[PDB]
């Protein structure tokens, strides 16, 4: 409908203002609290921090330059920032600050006290069709706004969405999101969500996200990945046969909606036809769905997660506790200038 049509042209129209005068050095280490870790990775952490003069909490995302650099995230490193400083969306989480010092680069987000859908998925096990169909049709909203900005997301799994406290996801990391007009090439992603096309080395385009989100329902649905094995090449190997297995328990809608998402030819597979993501929203399996309620929000959510307050850390794991240095020589200036 023409509403959709104009809808998307003003986000495109408001993205591309902020993509090209991109904000910058918003707040400073020492407005801030630290008070958790929250994940730990290669090249950075997560922290729950609070603001000494507003007490509100943020999710700080810290990246350490020199290893930023040591392990060839300089480009996924510019890109995620610039782009969250950018977008705008109900199912994304919110950039609030962004800053740097002579160590570090941080991205300041809106706290989500709920946790990872991961922990939520693999305590009850499997959700249910309706559970696994409501999370969905916020991915799929969330990829037709980004894909039409020309973004591909290239993360998509379990532990990157989080549960806010009206029960609704929003997608978090952008580390490997990328502005592609046509093709692009790098190896990025977790091993059991990875498109044939990525595996094969082709120069691949926004197709590989609608894979990922047959992998993504299969999970939810089942309880385990479609093409789990114990070590990646055999994950690869299977992905690439695009052999699958359901259990007997979908339904038949289920099945045929994932035999079209995890279609190894990317030129047959659903989002990347002629019309494009109306495929997936008129599928049989989303009859039920009221998309623009889902995007009003105005939907009750399957589960409301426990947490007592804004500053509870209860739905997340225990790290670790170390230091944020700052060294008294700057480190890294020239690549990370336009941070």
């Amino acid at each position: 409908q023409e509403s959709v049509k104009e809808f998307l042209a003003k986000a495109k129209e408001e993205f591309l203002k902020k993509w090209e005068s991109p904000s910058q050095n918003t707040a400073q280490l020492d407005h801030f609290d630290r008070i958790k870790t929250l994940g730990t990775g290669s090249f950075g952490r997560v922290m729950l921090v609070k603001h000494k003069e507003t007490g509100n909490h943020y999710a700080m995302k810290i990246l350490d330059k020199q290893k930023v650099v040591k392990l060839k995230q300089i480009e996924h490193t510019l890109n995620e920032k610039r782009i969250l400083q950018a977008v705008n969306f109900p199912f994304l989480v919110k950039l609030e600050f962004s800053f740097k010092d002579n160590s570090n680069l941080y991205m300041v987000m809106e706290y989500v006290p709920g946790g990872e859908m991961f922990s939520h998925l693999r305590r009850i096990g499997r959700f249910s069709e309706p559970h696994a169909r409501f999370y969905a049709a916020q991915i799929v909203l969330t990829f037709e706004y980004l894909h039409s900005l020309d973004l591909i997301y290239r993360d998509l799994k379990p532990e990157n969405l989080l549960i806010d406290q009206q029960g609704y996801i929003q997608v978090t990391d952008f580390g490997f999101a990328k502005r592609v007009k046509g093709r692009t090439w790098t190896l990025c992603g977790t091993p059991e969500y990875l498109a044939p096309e990525i595996i094969l080395s082709k120069g691949y385009n926004k197709a590989v996200d609608w894979w990922a989100l047959g992998v993504l329902i299969y999970e939810m649905a089942a309880g385990y990945p479609p093409f789990f094995a114990d070590q990646p090449i055999q994950i690869y190997e299977k992905i690439v046969s695009g052999k699958v297995r359901f259990p007997s328990h979908f339904s038949s809608d289920l099945k045929d909606l994932l035999r079209n998402l995890l279609q190894v030819d990317l030129t047959k597979r659903f989002g990347n036809l002629k019309n494009g993501v109306n495929d997936i929203k008129n599928h049989k399996w989303f009859a039920t769905t009221d998309w623009i309620a889902i995007y009003q929000r105005k939907v009750e959510a399957p589960f409301i997660p426990k947490f007592k307050g804004p500053g509870d850390t209860s739905n997340f794991d225990d790290y670790e506790e170390e230091e944020i240095r700052v060294s008294i020589n700057e480190k890294c200036g020239k690549e990370f200038t336009e941070f």
